């Protein structure tokens, strides 16, 4: 199990390390990419529903063992996130957006599971656009 | 089961129109306010965590049933939140502004389960503050 777990980070992470190494991007197309990447629920969709089980509700038993190695993957995406925002905006702000970009992601990634196709785009849609406001 | 779920949802429905019913505030402090009651998910925490469940993973088998419920309590929070904006936002904003601020609620009330209370706060300020900048 554990082992699936670092299985679907790992792939995340590699997609995220793909967007982020591009030069040729301006941080708020930069900061785009990255939260359709994150926001992309139906692209493994059995990769993206294991790891928000792992992330939203571990179980109790083995609670301890992945939320050392979801930390893992926090830090890891937070510096991307930082890496791109501090070049272009505030550290207050910086924390801001950072804070909204996760609640967004958790939010459209449960909404993923109860609304149609179409209806999740328009959501999504709105989310990245109340971000990229925050950035002018 | 479905008692327990129109319970939740009941008790949901009165703190909200309490709000809405108040004459003294100005649209941003009603929609604060309804904001934070929405998000305030220490009060009744087990009321909380049960209505998670039903609306984010319902079961599969009870699942056509609470549908038609969970819909009903969508519209009921929709008037409150059309009421209030569309005196304040034109039509394209206002529904920019529901679909955030449902992907807000919906995020905070995953994070809730795995951030402190310290934490937790901090994001759900960062929140209302987005959703405060879209109005001025």
């Amino acid at each position: 199990f554990l082992e699936v777990y670092q299985d679907s980070i790992q792939m995340e992470l590699t997609e995220l390390g793909r967007v982020a190494e591009r030069e040729d991007l301006v941080g708020e197309e930069k900061l785009q990419s990255i939260f359709f990447v994150a926001t992309d629920f139906s692209s493994n969709p059995d990769e993206k529903k294991f790891f928000q089980r792992a992330v939203f509700y571990p179980p109790k038993s083995l609670f301890q063992e992945l939320k050392e190695e979801t930390k893992t993957y926090e830090q890891l995406t937070n510096r991307i996130l930082r890496e791109t925002l501090e070049k272009i905006v505030s550290e207050e702000a910086l924390v801001r957006w950072m804070h909204v970009f996760y609640a967004l992601l958790d939010g459209l990634s449960v909404e993923h599971g109860i609304y149609d196709e179409t209806e999740f785009e328009l959501r999504r849609k709105s989310a990245w656009a109340v971000l990229a406001s925050l950035l002018k």
